[PDB]
C-alpha cells in the first residue's frame, strides 16, 4: 500500500469513521463458530477511538442473501455481541445499513461510539445485482454515515461491491488487517519456494473455478478438491455425480483448464473416491463412491475418500509452498470431516520441516481453530477468494479505491 492512504496516517481526531470490515463468520446453530474476522479488525477500530475518532460505524456483508433482507437467516446481530467482548467497549447494533433513521444514528454520536449496521447485501445495491440510480443512492447514503473511510475488509477486498469501491469522501484509508494481509502476500509470493502447491476446494464453484486459468501460471502443482471437483470428474471422467455442486458454466472450460495445466507443467490432482449422502444434512445417511462407479442418482459427495486423501498427502509431501483455499469435504459435519482432518495433518507435518504454508479464508481458516492448527502453519489468512486473486497477480478492487498518496 506504498502508493495508497493508510490508516496509520490518517487523521481521525473528532471525525466520524465508516470501515469496511469482512464481518462474514461462519455461523451453525445460529452461532458464531470462529470469531477470527472479527478478532482481526480489532486493532483498528481500536486504534481509531485511541487516536479520538468522534464514531466509528462499521459495516459488512454476511452470506449471499442476494438483495433481499434476511434477518431471521443472515443478520449480523450476533456479531455485535461478539465484538464486544473483544474490544472491551459497547457496540449499537442498526436494523439497517441505510438510509434515514440510519442517518440519524450516525449523524451526531456521543463521542467513542461503535456501531454496527445490519448485512449490506440485504440491499440489492451493494452487489448490486441477485439499477443505476438507486445504487448511487445507496452510495451517497453509506457516504454520509462517517466523515472518513477505512476499509479493513481483506476478506471482501476481491469484490467492487457498493460499500467496497463506491464511498464517496475525501479520504479513503487501507486498515491495518488490509496492510498486514497485503504484507503477507506480497512477499510469499514474490519468489514462492518450489514446488507451489494451490489447493482449491470449497463450494464457490461458480466462482473459483474462473480463477484457475491465471493460477496455473503462477504454481507447479494444484489439488482440485470439495465441491471443486465435480464439474472436473463429470467432464472428464463422464462420472455420474449425483446431486453433487456442478457448474455447467465451468464445465465448458475444464478441458481448456487441463490443456494449459499440460502446458505448463501443472501437475492436478483430483480426488478418486468419496464419501457420499443422501441428502445436504449432518445426519444423512451416507455411502461411499469411486470415480469408477459414479455417485448414484439423488446422491451427493461431500468428502473425499482414503484413496484421495493419499494422493493429497503425496503432493504436499513434495510441495516447498501451499496456499489453501477450500475444505475438501463437509468439514462442519462429522460424518464428512475426515478427509479436511487428514490434509490438515499432512500441511501441519509440511510445516515442521520447513514447507511454507497458507491457508485462507472464512470457513477454511475454521478448520485451523477445529483442529486447533492456527499456530502449527506459517500463515492464516481472513482472505479465501480474496487470496486466489492475489496469487493470480491481480490488483484488488477494494485496494484500488482507497485514496493514492
Ligand atoms: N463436496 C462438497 N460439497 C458441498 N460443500 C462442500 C464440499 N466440500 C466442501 N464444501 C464446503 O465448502 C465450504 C467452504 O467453501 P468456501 O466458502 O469457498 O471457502 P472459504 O470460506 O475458505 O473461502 C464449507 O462450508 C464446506 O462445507
Ligand atoms: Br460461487
Ligand atoms: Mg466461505
Amino acid at each position: 500500500l506504498s502508493n495508497k492512504l493508510t490508516l496509520d496516517k490518517l487523521d481521525v481526531k473528532g471525525k466520524r469513521v465508516v470501515m469496511r470490515v469482512d464481518f462474514n463468520v461462519p455461523m451453525k446453530n445460529n452461532q458464531i463458530t470462529n470469531n477470527q474476522r472479527i478478532k482481526a479488525a480489532v486493532p483498528s477500530i481500536k486504534f481509531c477511538l485511541d487516536n479520538g475518532a468522534k464514531s466509528v460505524v462499521l459495516m459488512s456483508h454476511l452470506g449471499r442473501p442476494d438483495g433481499v433482507p434476511m434477518p431471521d437467516k443472515y443478520s449480523l446481530e450476533p456479531v455485535a455481541v461478539e465484538l464486544k467482548s473483544l474490544l472491551g467497549k459497547d457496540v449499537l447494533f442498526l436494523k439497517d445499513c441505510v438510509g434515514p433513521e440510519v442517518e440519524k444514528a450516525c449523524a451526531n454520536p456521543a463521542a467513542g461510539s461503535v456501531i454496527l449496521l445490519e448485512n449490506l447485501r440485504f440491499h440489492v445495491e451493494e452487489e448490486g445485482k441477485g439499477e443505476p440510480a438507486k445504487i448511487e443512492a445507496f452510495r451517497a447514503s453509506l457516504s454520509k454515515l462517517g466523515d472518513v473511510y477505512v476499509n479493513d475488509a481483506f476478506g471482501t477486498a476481491h469484490r467492487a461491491h457498493s460499500s467496497m469501491v463506491g464511498v464517496n469522501l475525501p479520504q479513503k484509508a487501507g486498515g491495518f488487517l488490509m496492510k498486514k494481509e497485503l504484507n503477507y502476500f506480497a512477499k510469499a509470493l514474490e519468489s514462492p519456494e518450489r514446488p507451489f502447491l494451490a489447493i482449491l476446494g470449497g463450494a464457490k464453484v461458480a466462482d473459483k473455478i474462473q480463477l484457475i486459468n491465471n493460477m496455473l501460471d503462477k504454481v507447479n502443482e494444484m489439488i482440485i478438491g470439495g465441491g471443486m471437483a465435480f464439474t472436473f470428474l463429470k467432464v472428464l471422467n463422464n462420472m455420474e455425480i449425483g446431486t453433487s455442486l456442478f457448474d455447467e458454466e465451468g464445465a465448458k472450460i475444464v478441458k481448456d483448464l487441463m490443456s494449459k495445466a499440460e502446458k505448463n507443467g501443472v501437475k492436478i490432482t483430483l480426488p478418486v473416491d468419496f464419501v457420499t449422502a443422501d441428502k445436504f444434512d449432518e445426519n444423512a445417511k451416507t455411502g461411499q463412491a469411486t470415480v469408477a462407479s459414479g455417485i448414484p442418482a439423488g446422491w451427493m459427495g461431500l468428502d473425499c475418500g482414503p484413496e484421495s486423501s493419499k494422493k493429497y498427502a503425496e503432493a504436499v509431501t513434495r510441495a516447498k509452498q501451499i496456499v489453501w483455499n477450500g475444505p475438501v469435504g463437509v468439514f462442519e459435519w462429522e460424518a464428512f470431516a475426515r478427509g479436511t482432518k487428514a490434509l490438515m495433518d499432512e500441511v501441519v507435518k509440511a510445516t515442521s520441516r520447513g514447507c511454507i504454508t497458507i491457508i485462507g479464508g472464512g470457513d477454511t481458516a475454521t478448520c485451523c481453530a477445529k483442529w486447533n492448527t492456527e499456530d502449527k502453519v506459517s500463515h492464516v489468512s481472513t482472505g479465501g477468494g480474496a487470496s486466489l486473486e492475489l496469487l493470480e497477480g491481480k490488483v484488488l478492487p477494494g485496494v484500488d479505491a482507497l485514496s493514492n498518496i
